[PDB]
């Protein structure tokens, strides 16, 4: 899969090495190599939720199949419970948006996939 | 509703207030409760808008439903509308994606909308 | 179309007229008019790949309508190449999301298109 977070939260307040439990996690729970799996993180975002600048989290997760009601509830709960661990925000102000791409749809290595 | 701008014009030019004035405008056009509006602004970026360096700007609109025809256009009046006054971007150098996201696959709050 | 790289390749690496180059040679591969081509380039970023920070890109193309896996292998070559040669990013460390976008979710000049 492919992850990004985007955040209001300081550069600082990124802990090192949580890009690597980013990739780590997200192979444990997608059922998909870590080669694959790229994560993306953007701090010191001049963002709000609800008009407010308490703390948020703009996210996607982008998977060729494996994706829907259940599996996108496991996904949410890993990765809100990962980002109020890690980063201190509250799973009430991260919005985690999920995409099924068809993989004639996703380049890589000068070509497509499959 | 979530509505992110990535524009070239700098971070001086972004006045002060004026996410919450996105969250005002966004949370009448849709009749959306306020707590879920989320709003993004990435200014300083390095962008091309018909190869030109002129100010311009790259916005998406992600909500699930409220996005339509008619719906649309307004949204792009109001938006484009917004940046011009605000930003100074000319309408013309403005795209906002519009997605329909379906309940399943938008998380928040450690499950999904389902 | 629309084409969008995210990167941790810095902001100096990037060379000069990078985004008319990506202009120039999206308007000849895809035969879109160039006025309505738009490029932007994120340097700098936080990202890793295949759980390793080399360097690597996070790209999109949108299109409004005509998607398919012919255009889509020499989009990603064509990208790829520029990549490679201008970026220094290794092709095997690029990903580029594809999506067709219906004209009534593209707003653009206070409208949508058709
Ligand atoms: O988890 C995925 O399905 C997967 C998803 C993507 C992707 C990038 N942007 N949008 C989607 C890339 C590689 C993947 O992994 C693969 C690994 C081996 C073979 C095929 C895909
Ligand atoms: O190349 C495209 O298909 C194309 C794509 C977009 C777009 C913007 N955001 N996401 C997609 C806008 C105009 C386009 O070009 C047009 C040219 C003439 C008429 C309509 C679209």
């Amino acid at each position: 899969p492919m992850f990004i977070v985007n955040t209001n939260v300081p550069r600082a307040s990124v802990p090192d090495g949580f890009l690597s439990e980013l990739t780590q996690q997200l192979a444990q729970a997608t059922g998909k190599p870590p080669q694959y799996i790229a994560v993306h993180v953007v701090p010191d975002q001049l963002m709000a939720f609800g008009g407010s600048s308490e703390p948020c989290a703009l996210c996607s997760l982008h998977s060729i199949g494996k994706i829907g009601g259940a599996q996108n509830r496991s996904y949410s709960k890993l990765l809100c419970g990962l980002l109020a661990e890690r980063l201190r925000i509250s799973p009430d102000r991260v919005y985690i948006n999920y995409y099924d791409m068809n993989a004639a749809n996703v380049g890589w290595n000068n070509s497509t996939f499959a």
